[PDB]
């Protein structure tokens, strides 16, 4: 039979969008169609508030919006652990934590866009030891993005290439037109974002006056 | 103050998608931002069952799915009149009907993608008298589509060019990746289409065994 | 390995890098299957009596196509269709070229996925013609943004019956240029360099086209 | 009307039609504003000590850029940056070229909207450099699918303060080719004709690059 799998998505989810959710569904259908995996759960892990140099709605609101957005999902849930930590954590550490939480144990894989795969190649960005542990001890399910050639990223990277069997490229459209950056700008100008992000998230944004300019 | 406007969308809505709904929101924000219109309502008019040579779920189901999809909309509604007619009707006739239904009367405009605008140029497809009445007596709100140059379509067509003030080009992204054709194929192969079309439409499709291969 | 000739119809008003890329993608796709060897490409501009509107004179479009193809060692423009008295249905251009091949390789129509969607347009194509195209000849489809070729095929009672003769070539590069935008840009005095061949841009300027 | 020189940095491994189109769009955009006259374009390939991996030798990338630009009467490749001992930050290449201009026009960095998004990447750019780029020089941004330049600008405390020196040029044509795909395709023996210049394809073949 099949290897049980849990999908983990890291990011700011500022706010979570229809596209971020779409990614899980495409990743799950892809892993199932290989006939050797059974995705048993998805986890949305919003980044903690100390991260980056770009403003984010408070983690409290980002976790709430993800929870509201996931109410109609019977397999994806938001986990606030990462955002509740005192400080920002490297991706590999969130994976270790959730892996330990699962501990004939399911394989925990990082769900991301092909653009994340390109960042591995950025100098001073990732510790090679981290890139390796991620693709070797956990795995990557990358969903395509216009302008990116995941296959080329994999072939040109010695580490990815050696562990490419742990990198699953999901080939199926995934709403690459909506960026959360656009969603925030539209909200700031009083424009509608309905049908781009869940109705329940729009309601929370309105009720709590988020994303105002 | 402003000219009241009703937006009418024709098409098969087989099934209605997040993108079809997105189109109304983008069209409404665009007309409002010109400062001279106030959109008071949107109407989804599914094509009747005698149309075309491509299979469509029965009009009964297409109207039901649109109604379920529009439950969280406070300004767009599905109107079954067109689909309840004995036979297929030309676009201009559906516009005349809904216009008469509104009868200092709001301006009724056809909402469509820029690809419809290209079809006007197709020989033996549209009666010039229809193209003219549509852009002159009613109006068009076109939402962009990749691969199309609406401005060029307008300039190269003598009729559109003469009445171009009645053709509003909404410039704002609109989920041009999802075609209802793709949605149907995915459903037929047992793949997920969640976050591409409304949850309520997916539920109806499942409950009534629609789009099976 | 079966010899294949690819035929592309359209207005080529003007021919663009996308029209050109279309042949290359289609050819690599057919070769990848292993059962075909593409020996020639043919660009056949539509004649002037056609419907549309601002169509540049056929000899101009044929000349631009020839210039765009100077660096191609396997694709050529064939003026026959543009030189006929009046517009002709696609099937008829395919029969003409089939007759020339015999005076043998398989002649296939090359087009974008958008063309497949037009097959459904009521009163636009005769079913008999669609059937002849995929049954007597063949169809090689190059992907285009927003189109789902596989669904077009599955939903057409005619197309799904001839899947062996319909080849879907995926276009991993979103190189979607529309000639309409090319013409409008030229009209506004803007650059289209690197969107269409340099020789075509020079020809256009020399002959005061699309102003 | 202020004279403007556009400077594009990157690996150009190899230069593609998109990199080229980028200059044309940026130039028409700047001229459209009416307050600028673009007098020169400069392609500055990154030197070999750079991070990445499978970078073709700099003289090869500079040679391909030169070949791609033979038909350009306003854009040129400048090997200075690729000839330095080691990699250099972007600001430093801008200072060097500013110094050459003086020995005056405004020197602006030309890049895609994706570059603007990298400004947010923690520990990737120094704020001082981002500030100098948009305050001392300028930034001309060409649109890219999936990117929202206006939001990048509004959300950056540094960028939103220098909006007069940041020019967003819209790319109405989704001509999005990635050099990574170009290299992979060449590696598999597939065609990239009409995606990059013919002379660059010939150069690549002659020198056994990207095999």
């Amino acid at each position: 039979s099949r290897i049980p799998v849990v999908l983990l998505a890291c990011g700011s989810f500022n706010p979570i969008t229809n596209m971020h959710l779409r990614m899980f569904e495409v990743a799950r259908d892809h892993l199932h169609q290989t006939g050797m995996y059974q995705v048993i759960q998805g986890i949305i892990s919003p980044v903690n508030d100390t991260y980056g140099k770009k403003d984010l709605a408070a983690s409290h609101h980002r976790v709430a919006m993800a929870r509201l957005a996931l109410q109609t999902s019977d397999w994806i849930r938001v986990d606030p652990w990462e955002s509740e930590q005192a400080q920002w954590m490297e991706t590999v550490k969130v994976l270790r934590h959730h892996h330990s939480k699962l501990l004939a144990v399911p394989e925990l894989k990082l769900l991301c866009g092909a653009d994340v795969l390109k960042t591995f190649q950025t100098p001073n960005l990732w510790k090679d030891a981290h890139i390796q542990e991620i693709v070797e001890k956990f795995g990557l399910v990358c969903v395509g993005r216009v302008s990116h050639d995941p296959k080329g990223y994999i072939a040109e990277s010695p580490i990815l290439r050696m562990h490419q069997h742990n990198i699953h490229l999901a080939k199926e459209p995934v709403q690459n037109e909506i960026s959360a950056t656009y969603i925030r700008r539209a909200l700031g100008q009083g424009q509608s974002v309905k049908y781009l992000i869940p109705d329940a998230v729009i309601t929370y944004i309105k009720d709590h006056g988020l994303y105002t300019k």
